[PDB]
């Protein structure tokens, strides 16, 4: 565990975290991908055997020794609001089991379904709510990583709102 348990937020390629492991925002095939996923694909791509997983899920696979926890977010053009919802809740509830089981002291965390799988809306808000809601009961270091210069201002307001 961290000795004071935080979060913060960085605007930056999360390839180039400091922390001791990543969350993808992976598909639910394992393939490429475009945005977070193909920057991890390039970064790690050994994380990639077997990484397939449904959606509100979290699989874990090794880099060497640096975990990559494949995470697959709902794409709501596909999934009504209220099932996307919860699939999205869920797939952040498992990334904090993995973060647990892992051990690992920090975690570098982007927000699930923000870019291509957000069906055109902004849910930097929902998004980051369901991110707190499972990480909170969790004592490793949290850095969510974003690229939007607005988006670091709100998330860094939110972080800041609760302490
Ligand atoms: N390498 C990255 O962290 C990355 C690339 N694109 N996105 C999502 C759109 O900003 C994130
Ligand atoms: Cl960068
Ligand atoms: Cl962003």
């Amino acid at each position: 565990g961290a000795m004071a348990p935080s979060y913060r937020v960085k605007r930056m390629d999360i390839a180039k975290n400091d922390e001791e492991c990543v969350v993808n925002a992976a598909n639910p095939r394992g393939l490429p991908g475009d945005g977070v996923c193909k920057a991890v694909y390039k970064k790690w791509p050994e994380s990639f055997k077997n990484s397939a997983t449904p959606v509100g899920t979290a699989k874990t696979v090794m880099c060497g020794t640096y975990p990559v926890i494949h995470a697959v977010g709902p794409n709501f053009s596909n999934y009504t609001e209220s099932e996307g919802d919860r699939e999205l809740a869920a797939a952040y509830r498992e990334v904090a089991k993995e973060v647990t089981r892992l051990g690992v002291n920090s975690v570098a965390i982007p927000l699930l379904s923000t870019g291509v799988y957000s069906g055109g809306k902004d849910r930097l808000t929902q998004s980051l709510n369901h991110l707190f809601t499972a990480m909170d009961s969790t004592d490793a270091d949290v850095v969510i990583y974003c690229r939007d210069k607005e988006w670091e201002k709100k998330i860094s307001e939110a972080i800041q709102m609760r302490t």
